[PDB]
């Protein structure tokens, strides 16, 4: 009874959707984008994240916005059935995740896919096939680092509690978890995987990552993204 | 292919409608109101936006949605809404568009439902208080002289024979679909015989009834 129109390729949407498939709700997702044999040029050569929001329809609601939608996705199915994104507002765990998932979604995916392009030798098995200046990518991807590096301490965390392996910010799946896993997938796509974690760097982000792409939802709503 | 996502008895989502079949759009629409309480009863301009699916763009809120049909259409059958913008026309009619979607239509509904006495002829089976409805329905006097001496104006600018004119010429343009929205949703109310009828306003008075008559307007609202 849920209508999405959303595009394959875009950040917010992936979000979206594994929030929707996360919840197990049924849902009709309709792919606006067309073909690429119709596009001049490939959509991460021309992306506006401002420009491409998704849309929720639900009966007689109409919710425009991704972040939109996922609130009202976890405020409006309160089944005792479906699984909680979320913790309780009154909880003291509710700061810490609203926290890491404000942190994860102020990154800028746009720049960091634009600069991607621009400067492919950056890039490092770059799953293209293949303001301006490197400077300024430069900057950007040590402030990723030093947002990468909190989230490692805090996975540090976790991992000293857990003597059943946790997640970011405890053991159930939150909203940080899905921004995290497809932020990090979407780093992985642009290539920029192998200097944020990998190789002895950031064990416990490379571990997260290789769990979160066994996760049935996760590879059931992406991985076919990439490929 | 167009694909609109609105509700029946919303005001912009009328406005969306009436300029679609104005300019002679194939689009598929879903009226996704419910069929507990009227609405009416419960009003929320702002939380209630239309939603435009076209190929693969998706545009929200209606008066985005009107100007991008506007830009996005340029085919020569398709009609113009909207004069250019280099022209000396297009500052009249973008100065009566704004003025007729400033209006607080909400206010007004609201107002009717709270207060019937004001209504005249509702066609319905510190903002409570009468006095802002009094105050609004004031302004929306003001408003309305506005375009009754601008039809005036019409009036004495076209021959005895020929076309008759709409507000801002004789093209329909986006100022027409707003003010005829806006007087359709007064008579709805029943605040139009206080605006016009019975030698009120005679100017507006025929321009709604020359509304009537128009086969978009009668076919979408």
């Amino acid at each position: 009874h849920l209508i999405l129109y959303h595009w394959t390729h875009s950040f917010s949407s992936q979000k979206v959707r594994l929030v929707i498939a996360e919840k197990a709700l049924k849902c009709e997702e309709h792919d606006v984008s067309l073909p690429l044999s119709e596009h001049n040029e490939p959509w991460f050569m021309r992306l506006n994240s401002a420009g491409e929001v998704p849309v929720l329809v639900h009966g007689e609601n109409i919710i425009c916005e991704a972040t939109q939608i996922i609130d009202y996705l976890e405020q409006t199915f309160l089944d005792e059935r479906t699984p909680r994104l979320m913790p309780d507002e009154g909880s003291m765990y509710y700061p810490r995740v609203q926290h890491y998932r404000e942190l994860l979604d102020s990154l800028p995916m746009d720049a960091y896919t634009h600069g991607c392009i621009l400067h492919p030798e950056l890039t490092v098995d770059s799953m293209i096939p293949a303001h301006d200046n490197v400077k300024y990518l430069k900057k950007i991807l040590d402030e990723l680092e030093k947002v990468l590096d909190q989230v490692e301490t805090e996975l540090q965390r976790r991992n000293e509690e857990t003597p059943n392996q946790p997640w970011l910010c405890g053991e159930s799946f939150t909203l940080a978890d899905v921004s995290l896993a497809v932020t990090l997938h979407r780093l992985k796509f642009l290539g920029f995987a192998r200097r944020n974690w990998g190789h002895g760097k950031r064990p416990n982000l490379e571990t997260y990552y290789e769990r979160v792409l066994k996760r049935k939802t996760f590879n059931k709503v992406l991985g076919h993204v990439n490929n």
